[PDB]
């Protein structure tokens, strides 16, 4: 399927979650989070046809709308369907607080 | 907001649902649907920063991941958040059947 386990296993031309490690401060420069340095936010690119994991009904109508005309830039938009939390540690003024951001990671993409 | 009412009102550089009328058979060639000829499936393009309607938490983390590095092709993917039904009419063998596809239209996009 279009998960982070099947994408880093073989090749493909349709959507496919690729690696996207994000260092909280290096890429996002987030100042409200101290640890961890970052995490594997993962992500997905490439277009999405029909059968390729369809979420909404319009995901299959437009998916073909493009698969029919070569050069149409109105294709669908593969995205992160299921996500994952994220154990971090920030500071409120001077008190340390470890939490677990929700849906801050990608576990599999589909086609919204 | 990023709805089909604010997109066809002024200009913008971030995501924005644009017109995408799809003629069931002209663009999708759908043979299982007779009427209507098509409909306003609408759709959305352009990238999506953070505050720009964020759906999942990773939608704001990656949104910045790109807004920080100029040239990063791993931005988010604006999509159809809310949708609409679709009154059609197809045929099962020889019996006529009018229905209302669900979520076959776009009413507003966000950032999955």
């Amino acid at each position: 399927a279009l998960d982070t386990n099947y994408c880093f296993s073989s090749t493909e031309k349709n959507c496919c979650v690729r690696q996207l490690y994000i260092d909280f401060r290096k890429d996002l420069g987030w100042k409200w989070i101290h640890e961890p340095k970052g995490y594997h936010a993962n992500f997905c690119l490439g277009p999405c046809p029909y059968i390729w994991s369809l979420d909404t009904q319009y995901s299959k109508v437009l998916a073909l709308y493009n698969q029919h005309n070569p050069g149409a830039s109105a294709a669908p938009c593969c995205v992160p369907q299921a996500l994952e939390p994220l154990p971090i540690v920030y500071y409120v003024g001077r008190k340390p607080k470890v939490e677990q951001l929700s849906n801050m990671i990608v576990r599999s993409c589909k086609c919204s």
